[PDB]
């Protein structure tokens, strides 16, 4: 998006202007060398963007002092470069101490913690540290399924992805139940307190093995899932039931 | 990416300084406004990053020549800021004639043409013009099948969003031919020549409702592991296509070709 040829020394000028203008020690040092660390990143140098908010985290920790708002978002900020060249490791703690300044600030049960507590989530995936995720993954959606009303997209979001990470510990038995929550609650979003006369998707599915509801892309996901492990279980009809579902509502 | 504040005097001044030595008209000055329609383009700003970007490619026509790769660079990247901002019948021009210089200068068949040419498609897409966007994809896919191997990623790629042009349409028989060849390619990639013996999914689906065939994945169609061997063609476009083609079936009123293609789908899952 800028041509590579003058724009990383026409900002090194810039820099240095600005250290003789508004001095060595200046808190707007920390803002350039942003701006360098993003024209950087534009041009996929990635290692060379991640050094520079280094420099300005340092600055920007001297300045505006430990547990400010702006010292977060460059630990966020570098903890993605980081991962962007799959320096996950390294990246962790980053987030870990974004978090707590996060919940210092908003308080720990805030919707942007939530955020954090997804992100690092995902950084734990990446090292395949999966008690971690499963730890991260339920801290956030405590606060999504609290905070947040039944209906809202990030509690189902975030209940696949706590699912996918006791599929991969082969906690088969958990990952079916959130399974079913979502799609009871999706049933309930028009047809009332499921009552006998009224059951979901999955209970028909189940009911036919031992032998219309289809009225999103994240059920859709859910009814796909949930799919998988009927066929784990070799539930084959329940299986097409909710696989049927979801191949008729796209 | 940049901290909300502050970052915007700083590049005006950055500007002013080289605007003080060098006029408007330098190179230099064209740069420095693309670093501040990047710095804009952080925050969310795109009605101010676009408005930066036509001063610096007006310098760069000026200063380069209107036909310079440069020049072609500027062009897609403020038509990417106009689609954003959904003014996607502004940004149609410029793309075009980005187009134009990359023919000019890398020559009509140029992988990187392709690119372009989806792109413009794309843009097409917005406006709901299926028949400016059926011509630029068919002149990607073009470039694509000629110039690259007959299972590169990109052949795929654009006859599903041909195929699914021609849906929107109503030009439903062209877009199940592309299917087909998609299925059957990867068919052929995994097994060599067809041998009746060894016939694509497709076919074999198309045969189960010829021959009214209820019972589905729960039993194996002539050969023990046929719904084993059937998978072994893996790829997230190839799935794509197998429920795409499915969903025709279904138009067509075939339920069973379209669950045997569908269940070949969940197996892939």
């Amino acid at each position: 998006l800028v041509p590579r040829g003058s724009a990383v020394p026409l900002c090194k000028q810039a820099l240095e202007d600005l250290e003789k203008t508004s001095g060595h020690d200046h808190p707007d040092v920390a803002t350039m060398l942003n701006i360098l660390a993003l024209v950087y990143r534009d041009q996929n140098k990635y290692k060379e963007a991640a050094h520079l908010l280094n420099d300005a985290l340092a600055i920007r920790e001297k300045t505006l002092g430990k547990d400010h708002p702006a010292v977060a978002a460059t630990l966020n900020n570098l903890a993605v470069l980081y991962g962007k060249r799959g320096k996950y490791k390294e990246a962790e703690p980053l987030c870990k101490r974004a978090l707590e300044i996060r919940e210092k600030v908003l308080g720990k049960f805030h919707p942007d913690v939530a955020k954090q507590l997804s992100n690092l989530a995902l950084l734990c995936q990446n090292q395949g540290k999966a008690e971690e995720v499963e730890y991260y993954y339920r801290r956030a959606l405590e606060i999504y399924a609290t905070r947040l009303g039944p209906d809202d997209p990030n509690v189902a979001k975030t209940k696949n992805n706590l699912a996918s990470c006791y599929l991969k510990q082969g906690k088969y038995q958990d990952a079916e139940t959130l399974y079913k929550e979502i799609l009871t609650r999706a049933h309930e979003k028009e047809f009332g307190s499921v009552n006998g006369d009224n059951k979901p998707i999955w209970m028909h599915a189940e009911e036919r093995e031992e032998s219309k509801a289809c009225k999103s892309p994240t059920v859709n996901t859910t009814l796909r899932s949930l799919g998988a492990l009927y066929r784990r279980q070799g539930k084959l009809e329940a299986a097409h039931t909710l696989e049927d579902c979801a191949s008729r509502n796209r």
